[PDB]
């Protein structure tokens, strides 16, 4: 790695989880509106400057869904750029919920609700253009493979 | 996250580890030349397209140092750009070696050797400009804090 390269500053970092239950259903969060319903995405939030992204993913998951989760394995990170040029690096971990918990979403001006969705219904949501970031499907597929669950309908 | 942003393709991904032993010494790999000795960096290597970065970090660590390591916690990822415009995302995990192992570096045209360096000597190497990527110091400091070890000399 002695080949020279310049630094590309990333101003924002987000961290979230692909949380699967025992049946392979995925936990998703729904936006509050856009007659159209809000789109769905994984539990995720901003990583404070200097804080560990993995810890942030766990914190954000709890804040949005009310569930305490355990990070199991890092799945990946991808880069986006806002119109003003700001870069955001999104991090995703495969996670599992701690036992004996009840889903209790934090309803805000940004979150309408959160819930577990089956593989089959997720496929319908995706085909219907209801998954905000298509990367959710890519990471869900990764998670299913890791946990040994059946692949998404196809 | 309903705010629109474009995708910024990252062509290359690398994964490595900040591997600390029981004393808080860090495992570093030395380049083969540049009368000047090669610089030092963490065990790290290319993530194959499609393969899990965390698994790659573990694989690369073993390939370069001969040590089987266990990923403990994700520390962070940062972005670089080669002169031709290619982006590379480097991933770093805090790792621990499996018990009862002997350091046996893989000597190649790129690696002269690998070894454990103490906090105090690392500080000297850094001040001397012998650490290829300054991010190594940032992540080493992160690792020391995580493991409850004393901070680097200062």
């Amino acid at each position: 790695e002695h080949d020279e390269r310049t630094h590309v500053p990333v101003e924002l970092r987000a961290a979230g989880v692909v949380l699967l239950n025992e049946r392979g259903d995925i936990l998703l969060v729904q936006e509050k509106g856009i007659e159209k319903a809000g789109l769905w995405h994984i539990p995720s939030g901003a990583v404070e400057d200097g804080e560990n992204p993995q810890d942030a993913a766990v914190r954000e998951a709890c804040e949005e869904t009310g569930l305490r989760v355990r990070p199991v394995k890092f799945l990946g990170a991808y880069l986006g750029r806002f119109p003003d040029g700001v870069l955001i690096l999104r991090h995703v971990w495969l996670a599992e919920p701690e036992p004996g918990q009840t889903l209790a979403p934090a309803f805000t001006d940004e979150i309408a609700e959160a819930s577990f969705v089956s593989r089959e219904d997720f496929a319908q949501l995706y085909a219907a253009g209801q998954i905000r970031m298509y990367q959710t499907k890519l990471f869900y597929a990764d998670a299913l493979r890791e946990k040994g669950f059946p692949a998404l309908p196809v």
